[PDB]
């Protein structure tokens, strides 16, 4: 069976795509992380087997498992905006320094890498549909620091494509838009995976405090429910035909677009009429703030390479999202 290294397991993606693949009767997960806590159900799994380690720390642990495995998925990262201006040198060590020698253990040991890029890579794109093969890339002056995770995540996605031109690296980059469900990262956490922007306004209405509304909260986002989004990361592992060999493909639902506004007014309708409600305080309201206003995925390729169509409709995405969280908080 196929050995999946999932580094940066504990959290949303891992979860998810480990109860996957162990679903299936070929795979083999070697899940590295600092802690556990988020996929104990695997622990005692018969093909799951977790791998005590951290990316900044451990050089050769983490070189040695590549050579060990044969697909390798680096989730870890720091993702969330106040971070890019806060603390923009760790987030460019992290997120492009570390993973990128992990890249080139992959090179050098030649193994498949399938690289989680972003759907921020676009920027400022004008076109309506963010397209992974024709869309230009649009970001701002360098005096504007926000951009710096945009621009290091595309350098790392130009320093792969070239080591798939000039020496064999096998590889896949996917880029995910607003993926939600069960088992939602941490707002803080350096895993990708789930929505900042959804997490944020659940935390919101469960802890009672307001939905910030930034300049009317106008701009439009495509969010996507993780079992459509898991079941394509899947596919991209099967790699059925090798299509996904040297591609670029978003991974999202253009059909469940909305503003951070309707996102916010989803969210309370659903938890108005949820069962759980009362264990929650009063709704604090919508508060207007001022201190890319499209962002929607082309999935043509997603189509192509990998026969993939998104099947969860937008209620159901908001429902489960929401239901999944209020039953798991701890309220004491």
């Amino acid at each position: 069976r196929t050995r999946v290294l999932i580094l940066g397991v504990n959290g949303f993606i891992g979860n998810h795509l480990t109860e996957r693949l162990l679903r299936e009767d070929h795979y083999e997960v070697y899940g590295l992380d600092i802690g556990s806590d988020a996929i104990s159900r695997f622990l005692n799994h018969p093909h799951f087997h977790f791998v005590e380690g951290d990316i900044s720390i451990h050089s050769e642990w983490i070189e040695y498992h590549v050579k060990k495995c044969d697909v390798v998925l680096p989730l870890v990262a720091i993702a969330t905006p106040i971070e890019y201006t806060r603390n923009p040198l760790r987030v460019f060590e992290l997120d492009f320094e570390e993973n990128l020698r992990i890249i080139r253990y992959c090179v050098k040991y030649r193994k498949r890498i399938i690289f989680p890029s972003t759907s921020e890579v676009y920027g400022m794109c004008s076109d309506k549909y963010f397209d992974e093969d024709h869309s230009n890339l649009i970001v701002g002056p360098v005096n504007k620091p926000r951009w710096i995770y945009s621009v290091s995540k595309q350098l790392l996605d130009r320093v792969i494509w070239a080591y798939g031109e000039k020496e064999g690296l096998q590889f896949t980059l996917f880029r995910p838009f607003n993926w939600m469900g069960p088992r939602l990262d941490n707002l803080n956490a350096a895993r990708i995976g789930s929505s900042r922007a959804i997490t944020q306004l659940i935390l919101n209405l469960v802890e009672g405090s307001p939905i910030k509304l930034i300049d009317g909260g106008k701009q439009k986002r495509c969010f996507t429910d993780i079992r459509d989004g898991i079941e394509a990361l899947y596919r991209i592992i099967e790699n059925a035909g090798n299509r996904c060999d040297g591609e670029i493909i978003n991974i999202g639902n253009p059909e469940n677009e909305a503003s951070i506004e309707e996102l916010g007014e989803m969210l309370l309708a659903s938890f108005e009429k949820h069962p759980l409600r009362h264990h929650f305080p009063p709704f604090a309201g919508f508060r207007v703030v001022e201190s890319v206003e499209h962002r929607k995925p082309s999935i043509r390729n997603a189509h192509r390479c990998l026969d993939w169509e998104p099947k969860i409709d937008m209620q159901e995405t908001i429902d489960e999202t929401l239901d999944f969280f209020l039953r798991t908080v701890d309220l004491t």
